[PDB]
């Protein structure tokens, strides 16, 4: 157990829509969690979008996904104390060449 | 003020190769924040990488930037006892059409 103390007070968008891999956002709730709301990137398409603005199948649009960290309620329900726990997240789609 | 105990105990670039707006990772330390260590993601081209394997500048590869919470320590230097807060991360690239 290495217990800190967290002071939880906190002192373009529309450039991605222009993306061959568009995505879209998607808003994760849990209770349990910090943050409860996580917003999760979800591809728009299977294909990426070539030159003539079309979706290309030649191509695939891949979420891209991260480790983050999230702090977990301990005892369960908790309203002030955390354990510091991995998920993993999708923070954005790339277009990639298949195999 | 919101303090919160946290239990820092954790119960426990090179996969998107292929992308046609590969990068590479940067490693980013401050000894004032938790985690110390953040992988930021740097475009490898300015162009994006066509069917050919050519780099092709009417496209632009851009980082896709995304805000994260990080711990600053609170007093400074202190080994015990942080604030939350808010800082912009480049987490991987995209292909993009530029404004014409
Ligand atoms: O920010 C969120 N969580 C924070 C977090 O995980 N910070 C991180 N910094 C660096 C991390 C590893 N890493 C890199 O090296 N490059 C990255 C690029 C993208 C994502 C992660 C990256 S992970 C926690 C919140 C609880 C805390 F304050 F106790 C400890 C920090 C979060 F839960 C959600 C955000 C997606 C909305």
């Amino acid at each position: 157990p290495r217990t800190v103390m967290v002071n939880l007070n906190i002192h373009s968008s529309d450039y991605y829509n222009r993306s061959t891999s568009p995505w879209n956002l998607h808003r994760n709730e849990d209770p349990e969690r910090y943050p409860s709301v996580i917003w999760e990137a979800k591809c728009r398409h299977l294909g990426c979008i070539n030159a003539d603005g079309n979706v290309d199948y030649h191509m695939n649009s891949v979420p891209i996904q991260q480790e983050i960290l999230v702090l977990r309620r301990e005892p369960p329900h908790s309203p002030n104390s955390f354990r510091l726990e991995k998920i993993l997240v999708s923070v954005g789609c790339t277009c990639v060449t298949p195999i």
